């Protein structure tokens, strides 16, 4: 074909490709890792698989669908499976009910502790764990951000997958951000040492580096907006917490005894350095409203001196895009995947191992080929279409720069 509505047809089978393998992170991988040790309660052995391997064995059967529709061009197929998708609605609202269960056994199941790390430490689990039980729910944003652009482009079929998804997420909008600040609540707590942070009462504002001032020069600390508190480390293993500072109710100001501003709180109160000017009133405006309203990427951004939201989170999911391209310095082919803000590379398609993956934090995009830009780090990557050079950049400028 020739035209941009057979393209949207790539991208969706192209991150469909990486769906089902996600899906074999846990139906297959996750699977056999679980039946050579016995070790998992057969209450939650019984709880997170029999709501997952459905979701396989169709979208694997959908994408058996999609891809059958593409060798034959070179619409129906989604309102039939969309409508189908429907049948599926039980599993995914247990889903919260299995990441709340699957941190009860790892807060209690020593060896199911120091088994999942060492399961999370496999080279099949790029991601962290929990983000592996969010996919199912993802996946449905997706399916409206394809068949929105659908029906902007087409000038009748599409109204109603557009008009189907929509409800259907907007319904499964309960789940999707109770277990969604849940994971970045509970992950947090992996890399954080001297605190034991999960309160029911407790959200996740943003985090990121910020050169605290001291009596000695400046000391940048990692610090880590909540809800409730905002805290920080001290610069073992992982992050070892220093101070807490309870927002409500604390005065924001700024200051002049460097581009920074000071944090006077009821009790205690210290003055913090930006990195820049809009880290500064990035910071700002987070930390008041959530005072007013109070009435791994951790390792990136501290290397980086770069904060990341909630804001920011919601942001590079909606913008995942996976397919082909080619990349070289001053060509080689491969299968590139891009998940929280987050390059991935494999070998082909049908893999099951990241070649390498590039973490796309400060990296600026310029000029069917861009260029990834990053202090002395250069990349170059070809797009292989007209309409998927767009839709990369698309994804890839929103997730970095700006």
């Amino acid at each position: 074909h020739m035209d941009k509505a057979y393209f949207i047809a790539k991208e969706v089978s192209t991150t469909e490709r990486t769906y089902l393998k996600d899906l074999e992170v846990i139906t297959s991988w996750f699977q056999s890792t679980v039946s050579k040790e016995d070790a998992m309660p057969e209450a939650l052995k019984s709880l997170i698989f029999p709501n997952f391997e459905p979701l396989h064995k169709f979208h694997t059967n959908f994408l058996k669908e999609i891809e059958q529709r593409l060798a034959l061009w070179e619409g129906d197929v989604m309102l039939k499976n969309i409508q189908g998708m429907k049948h599926l609605a039980a599993h995914l609202w247990k889903h919260s009910e299995a990441l709340e269960a699957l941190e009860n056994g790892i807060k209690s199941s020593r060896r199911l502790e120091n088994f999942c790390r060492d399961f999370e430490l496999q080279k099949v689990c790029y991601l962290p764990l929990n983000t592996f039980l969010l996919r199912p729910l993802h996946r449905l944003m997706h399916y409206k951000q394809v068949l929105e652009r659908l029906c902007k482009h087409h000038p009748r079929d599409c109204r109603a997958a557009l008009a189907e998804i929509t409800e259907m997420v907007a319904q499964l909008h309960g789940t999707m951000i109770k277990m969604e600040n849940f994971q970045k609540l509970h992950e947090l707590k992996k890399d954080l040492i001297g605190i034991d942070l999960v309160v029911p009462g407790r959200e996740f504002i943003r985090l990121g580096s910020l050169s605290k001032l001291s009596g000695k020069g400046l000391q940048q600390r990692m610090f880590f907006l909540f809800n409730d508190v905002l805290l920080y480390t001290s610069r073992s293993n992982q992050f070892k917490v220093h101070g807490q500072l309870p927002l409500y109710g604390m005065t924001i100001e700024e200051s002049e005894d460097p581009h920074c501003l000071t944090l006077r709180g009821q009790r205690q109160s210290i003055i913090v350095a930006a990195s820049s000017r809009s880290e500064m009133e990035k910071w700002v405006e987070d930390i008041q409203m959530a005072i007013d309203l109070a009435e791994t990427m951790v390792h990136v951004c501290w290397h980086r001196n770069t904060s990341v939201s909630m804001v920011d989170f919601s942001i590079a999911v909606e913008n995942q895009l996976s397919g082909n391209l080619l990349r070289k310095f001053k060509w080689q082919k491969l299968w590139v995947v891009f998940t929280n803000f987050c390059l991935f590379f494999y070998k082909s398609h049908q893999d099951n191992h990241p070649l390498a993956s590039l973490p796309l934090l400060g990296y600026s995009l310029t000029i069917y080929v861009f260029k990834l830009h990053f202090k002395s780090h250069v990349y170059y990557f070809r797009a292989e279409s007209e309409y998927t050079f767009e839709r990369w950049m698309e994804v890839i400028r929103s997730a970095t720069s700006s």
